[PDB]
């Protein structure tokens, strides 16, 4: 597209907004930028020529714009943007700018949880085929930074927020991995409004990869000729368990024994299925996609085995910052002995009731900590203990573990009551697991 001579206004000075600044500068357009933070991080990366307004939005800049480029962090329902839309001013996001310029096929991945794992895994499947793939869309690698005429395939993690401002995506393969009651501040009309944003990913997609176990991932008008499904018990891509073993199964045929993979956990196996379906639909060779399943290590803090010693598996799932993530970790969980489950942190007022149905059975102990520890213990008090910190909880459970047990940090809560971020929380869990269970 051609932006020469337009008044372009960018909202947001995080890395996404900065990538938009770069995009226009590279095209000879000097945009204006604004951010409601007084001292946003990206301020000192801006060139001198870019006019900027911080500490609030500048309404007169928005109402004078030919094009407003809105960070995913501001709602279309915000009154300033509603006023600009009411006036007929075009509002887009970074992904819309990307899709107008992308010259290679796009695999597009959204969903409440698992987006990063599946995006990274499709990327690895492409690399195993020798494809110069561009993988991004997460906050640390905005899509616009990937644009390159040398790129042969784009694999994008897309949020519901980005999809709201995107109209030009034509994915070769697209998925909604799952939809759980999260992100509700931005979606006041509830789960179906949140879903509606994600459903945009299937518009003009050639193949839709849907979750056979989550009906909210089906296209808005239902399954159609484009749809390929993944699931636990059935679907085009599903899991087969027998004789103590598990296989990935595709269209009625085992394709891989999961013992050849490095990932753990039923939900990572369905992530692997979703990735394979997307890779297949994108035209990547099956053989190299399976090879990537055997070499992919997984992402840190995503149901990550940080220690297996004396028959005890210590699992860092610190990225489980919400109930839906922890629910998926507990669903289908395979533990020969006792599950020692670490829950805690800042729960953000969530309903933890959904977790209750997994916490019966005589082989479960709860170790609850952080701001909301007491609420988590109340799920099943007779098997629960409460401490202030994660370290205290781990020191309680460590003398009790026996071969066959699992120690699972899947907190269902944010980490910011006690840690700098979830990475620090998972890194501290890994250190303590080695201190306490490594010998
Ligand atoms: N298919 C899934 N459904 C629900 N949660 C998941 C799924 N896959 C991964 N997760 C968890 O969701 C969080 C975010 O994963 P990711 O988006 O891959 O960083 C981590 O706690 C993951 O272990
Ligand atoms: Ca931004
Ligand atoms: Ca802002
Ligand atoms: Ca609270
Ligand atoms: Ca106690
Ligand atoms: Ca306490
Ligand atoms: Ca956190
Ligand atoms: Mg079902």
């Amino acid at each position: 597209a051609d932006y020469q001579g337009k008044n372009v206004v960018i909202i947001g000075l995080g890395l996404t907004g900065l990538s938009c600044v770069d995009f226009f500068l590279a095209r000879g357009v000097t945009p204006r930028v604004m951010d409601t933070r007084m001292t946003p991080p990206g301020l000192d990366k801006l060139p001198e020529a870019v006019e900027r307004h911080t500490g609030s939005l500048n309404d007169e800049w928005l109402m004078a714009a030919d094009l407003i480029v809105a960070s995913p962090g501001i709602a279309l329902a915000h009154p300033s943007l509603s006023a600009a839309a009411d006036a007929g001013i075009e509002i887009v996001g970074d992904i819309e700018l990307f899709c107008r310029e992308a010259q290679a096929p796009i695999v597009a991945i959204t969903g409440s949880n698992g987006k990063s794992t599946v995006t990274t895994l499709v990327g690895e499947m492409a690399k195993a085929a020798g494809v110069n793939v561009g993988v991004g869309g997460n906050i640390g690698l905005p899509a616009l930074m990937l644009l390159d005429d040398e790129c042969e395939l784009y694999v994008l993690e897309l949020s519901s927020f980005q999809l709201e401002t995107t109209s030009s995506l034509q994915a070769v393969a697209a998925t909604i991995l799952n939809v759980t009651e999260d992100h509700m501040d931005r979606y006041p009309f509830g789960l179906q409004q949140y879903r509606a944003a994600k459903l945009r990913i299937y518009e003009n997609a050639k193949v839709c990869v849907v979750n056979a176990d989550d009906a909210l991932t089906m296209p808005i008008r239902g399954a159609d000729e484009r749809c390929v499904s993944f699931g636990v018990n059935m679907g085009d891509y599903h899991l087969n368990h027998q004789q103590g073993e598990t296989w990935l199964r595709v269209k009625g045929e085992k394709v891989l024994n999961v013992k050849e993979m490095k990932l753990s956990g039923q939900h990572n196996y369905t992530n692997a299925l979703a990735a394979l379906a997307l890779a297949d639909a994108a035209g990547l060779p099956r053989a190299s996609s399976l090879k990537a399943l055997t070499t992919f290590t997984g992402l840190p803090h995503r149901f990550e085995v940080v220690l297996e010693h004396n028959g005890v598996r210590w699992i860092n799932d610190s990225k489980a910052t919400n109930v839906g993530s922890t629910e998926a970790a507990l669903n289908g969980l395979h533990v020969d002995g006792t599950l020692h489950l670490l829950l805690g942190g800042d729960g953000k007022s969530a309903d933890f009731s959904p977790l209750a149905r997994y916490l019966n059975g005589d082989n479960v102990r709860l170790y609850c900590f952080g701001r909301d520890g007491a609420q988590l213990a109340a799920l099943r008090p007779e098997v629960a203990e409460q401490t202030e910190t994660m370290e205290q909880a781990m020191r309680l459970l460590a003398p009790r573990v026996q071969p066959g047990d699992m120690v699972l940090l899947s907190p269902a809560c944010a980490s910011l009551d006690q840690f700098k971020n979830f990475e620090q929380r998972g890194n501290e869990f890994a250190r303590l697991a080695k201190e306490l269970g490594g010998h």
